């Protein structure tokens, strides 16, 4: 395949010290788990169970995410990008590490969000609404790019809103990844409505474009009112629901441009498509949200070539947010 690099802060972790990018390297500091009182489950996911709780020491309500330590090598990376970003405009606080005394399992403490429901809020959700939480991710997003860090997982479980209060946080740097040009990073990343091009055609020389796109996805289940917008039942069937809206002519266009070798896989499946015009999409139920603007705003994020993506301060600069 052909490299690839990208278009902005392609060499912002390369002029840096080794400590800022090794994670490997890096002393963790476990804090005293008596100083927290568990109150409450608020979630469940793959290695790692939410709680709701009291730091003592303070009286403050904090969320504590105990991890099942299934990756050492992951939880350090995580860690350290965490302490990198730490008050960064809407990147979620870590507040403490803590291992309990008995069990030595590591949890990540972090700032309490008083979290608005997503089901609840894209119903009264208003064109402005979504202008400005756009703006406030693009905020989280330009200034982890500037910092050298891919998210890799934006989807909207990983954005939480406090809606009386218009704060947003963006959450789970799990996946998160230093950027370094030319390296080849690990595909299995993302969750499957949001995972780029790139990484379903095995393409792994990707950068901070890759969150861009996973921005697009959701911006585009946001004003049409398709959650997702791009639903996919694998990894291969993803693709071909890209294909059905961005037609199959771009994504050979692109797979050339990049010297790609498609999956056997992908033979039987992929078909041929047409382009499709993003006024289709517009409906009775979503045309308060549409506007020629966010339309152009959206086709300009949503792209086979990640190169020709808007990079997040591009995107900031764009008509769709002159009125935020």
């Amino acid at each position: 395949p052909v490299p690839s690099r990208a278009r902005v802060y392609t060499d912002v972790n390369t002029h840096r010290p080794s400590e800022y990018w090794d994670y490997e390297s890096h002393v963790v500091e476990w804090g005293n788990q008596d100083d927290y009182q568990l109150v409450r489950k608020l979630g469940r996911g793959k290695y790692s169970e939410v709680f709701e709780a009291i730091n003592i020491t303070n009286n403050e309500k904090v969320v504590v995410k105990i991890l099942k330590p299934v990756k050492k090598k992951k939880i350090k990376r995580e860690i350290k990008i965490l302490e990198n970003l730490r008050g960064g405009p809407n990147i979620i606080t870590l507040a403490d590490i803590v291992k309990d005394p008995v069990s030595r399992t590591p949890a990540l403490v972090f700032e309490h969000v008083n979290n608005t429901d997503f089901k609840q809020l894209y119903q009264t959700l208003t064109d402005y609404d979504i202008r400005f939480y756009m703006y406030e991710i693009l905020k989280a997003l330009d200034y982890c790019h500037s910092m050298g860090i891919m998210h890799r997982d934006v989807k909207p479980h990983n954005v939480m809103i406090d809606h009386e209060h218009r704060k947003l946080r963006l959450i789970d740097w799990g996946l998160a990844e230093f950027y370094h040009p030319g390296q080849e990073y690990n595909v299995r990343v993302a969750s499957r409505y949001f995972k780029g091009p790139e990484l379903l055609v095995d393409y792994q020389m990707y950068d901070y474009s890759l969150d861009m796109w996973s921005l697009g996805c959701m911006l585009a289940s946001m004003i049409f009112r398709k959650e997702p917008f791009f639903h996919g039942h694998d990894n291969y069937d993803q693709l071909v629901r890209i294909a059905k809206v961005l037609g199959t002519e771009d994504l050979y266009d692109y797979i050339d441009k990049y010297n790609i070798e498609l999956d056997p896989r992908f033979n039987d499946i992929l078909g041929r498509h047409s382009r499709k015009r993003w006024e289709r999409f517009v409906h009775s139920e979503n045309q308060h949200l549409v506007s020629p603007e966010a339309l152009d705003f959206l086709d300009k994020l949503l792209r086979y070539d990640h190169q020709s993506r808007l990079t997040a301060r591009e995107a900031m600069e764009h008509p769709y947010f002159y009125t935020v």
